[PDB]
């Protein structure tokens, strides 16, 4: 029976497993490589996922999202203090410790982001299921490097509740380096830096990995900066576009402004791959319909600054680890917004024309690396 890697991310999660000599990164019922980090409670069901995420915009006070952020912390966390300002659904005190308060079922109910996480879990080890044929029990769960004690424990508890044991609970950006067999060395001291550029945070760290042992040597980012930010520049070229076309300002509609926004997501990513991507939404505002497109140098155009101040944070992190960008052996991509060709030339003329870690799919390389420790533990 094997064991899974599951990358618990606060947008999206993944999960592979390490059989037959290789990993596999396991698709969901809808083909996706990766399910997004949403649980919606309805009148009579708890949707998981694609499912819950495809009715944000219908059920905006009882999706819950970005528990990441509220795991293992207290409620009068400058942090919690800080997002909940920013959240439709509502977040309550109970002990001094945050939950998440919905209408389920009729009632209204509180949860522990533990518990929501756990839920995250259990769809992850039921997507792993149903490609095995067998339930699993054993998992390797991975964390930013910059979480303490409580939230490496609440992150293990959200495993346990969801049925796994949780043979290791690891960093982000070690997995991301076990993926890319960088601990493999022997002795001598390689340097490894770790780019990871997600849907809500941006993470830079280097490593030391010498005879197989990891010493973080510094760490830079943002944690507000991700793929969401260059879906909310798209957003308001289009809200813009909308006024010429339309006379009409539907910045204040929250049901457009939500469908827009997952419309200018899912051009995003074509852009990654295409030159050009059609937006087609039926009954947007007032019943009319927005069909336009956009190029990819359109695109890099609008997110321009956003994408280069990912440069700082390197050379932040490179002044404080004590290293010049040459001494950097390999360079990871991680995240699913490291996809962005543009992005993929800063960091590379950045670091004057170093090869770039990417045949694995960034936004699953942290599954890809816990799913062979796992397999390597047990
Ligand atoms: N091909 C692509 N091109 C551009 N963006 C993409 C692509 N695929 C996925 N994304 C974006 O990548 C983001 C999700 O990255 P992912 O690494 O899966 O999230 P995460 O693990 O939750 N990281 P984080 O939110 O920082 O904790 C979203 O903004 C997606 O829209
Ligand atoms: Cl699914
Ligand atoms: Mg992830
Ligand atoms: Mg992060």
């Amino acid at each position: 029976a094997a064991a899974i890697g599951i990358d618990l991310g606060t947008t999206y999660s993944c999960v592979g497993v390490f059989q037959h000599g290789k990993v596999e990164i396991i698709a969901n019922d809808q083909g996706n490589r990766t399910t997004p980090s949403y649980v919606a409670f309805t009148d009579t069901e708890r949707l998981i996922g694609d499912a819950a995420k495809n009715q944000v915009a219908l059920n905006p006070q009882n999706t819950v999202f970005d528990a990441k952020r509220l795991i293992g912390r207290k409620f009068g966390d400058p942090v919690v203090q800080s997002d909940m300002k920013h959240w439709p659904f509502q977040v309550i005190n109970d002990g001094d410790k945050p939950k998440v308060q919905v209408s389920y079922k009729g009632e209204t109910k509180a949860f522990y982001p533990e518990e929501i996480s756990s839920m995250v879990l259990t769809k992850m080890k039921e997507i792993a299921e149903a490609y095995l044929g067998y339930p699993v029990t054993n998992a390797v769960i991975t964390v930013p490097a910059a979480f303490n004690d409580s939230q490496r424990q609440a992150t293990k508890d959200a495993g346990v509740i969801a049925g796994l044991n949780v043979l290791r609970i690891i960093n982000e950006p070690t997995a991301a380096a076990i993926a890319y067999g960088l601990d493999r060395t022997g002795k001598g001291e390689r340097n490894v830096l770790i780019f990871d550029l997600g849907g809500g945070t941006f993470d830079v760290s280097i490593l030391t990995i010498d005879d197989g042992i990891f010493e973080v040597k510094a760490t830079a980012g943002d944690t507000h900066l991700g793929g969401e930010d260059f879906d909310n520049r798209l957003v308001n070229h289009f809200v813009e576009e909308f006024k010429r076309k339309h006379k009409k300002d539907i910045s204040q509609n929250k049901r457009a402004v939500r469908r827009l926004r997952t419309a200018c997501e899912r051009a995003k990513r074509t852009l990654s791959s295409s030159t050009q991507a059609s937006l087609e939404i039926d009954s947007l505002f007032e019943g009319i319909d927005f069909y336009t497109s956009i190029t990819r140098a359109r695109f890099e155009e609008l997110c321009s600054d956003l994408f280069r101040s990912t440069l700082e944070p390197v050379e932040k992190a490179l002044r404080d680890a004590k290293l010049d960008k040459a001494q950097i052996h390999d360079l990871v991509l991680v995240g699913g917004s490291t996809r962005i060709p543009k992005v993929q030339k800063l960091l590379q003329d950045f670091f004057n024309g170093r090869d770039l870690n990417k045949s694995i799919n960034p936004d699953e390389a942290v599954a890809y690396g816990a799913a062979v420790q796992a397999a390597i533990l047990l």
